[PDB]
Formats: C-alpha cells, structure tokens, sequence
C-alpha cells in the first residue's frame, strides 16, 4: 500500500502548460529555503529546475511511465527521460 511522498521518490510532475515531466522529490539541504506547507520540492530532470508542488500534480513513475515516458519536443524533456531511467539519484547541480 502507498506511503506518503518522501525524498528520492521518482514521479512525473504536472505543471500548467507543460507535459507530465520526469522528476524527483528532492531533499532540502541544511540552510536552504523550505517549501510552503503541504508542498514538496520537485526537481525536474533535463531542465534541472525546481518547483514546489502538491500530491495532486505528482504521478508515481513506475505506474505512469507507459503513458508519460515518451519523447517530447519541449526543451530538456528527452534529456530528462534519460536521467530518470539511467541515473535518477545523481547530483545534477
């Protein structure tokens, strides 16, 4: 049975105007800016950007990859597909 989201979980993350995007739940470094309540820090593969999102926009990667893990014209997307499949826990800083 599902737990709550935790750092290191792999997802497709949805934002307005963009396709469901390969991403992970990040940790928050000591001394770093925390997310608002009920939000998670989402690191987007390929673009390497961070946004804060709630569970309604987070789709577990294993269950969703058949639907969302296809190439896309958008900047950074196909790089992101490689990262989430091949080294999803690496440092991308």
């Amino acid at each position: 049975m599902p737990h709550a989201f935790k750092p290191g979980d792999l997802v497709f993350a949805k934002m307005k105007g963009y396709p469901h995007w390969p991403a992970r739940i990040d940790d928050i470094a000591d001394g770093a800016v925390k997310p608002p309540p009920n939000k998670y820090p989402i690191f987007f593969f390929g673009t390497h950007e961070t946004a804060f999102l709630g569970p309604k926009d987070l789709f577990p990667y294993d269950k969703s990859k058949d639907k969302y893990g296809k190439p896309n014209k958008r900047k950074g997307f196909n790089e992101g597909l490689w990262e989430i499949q091949n080294n999803p826990h690496a440092s991308y800083s």
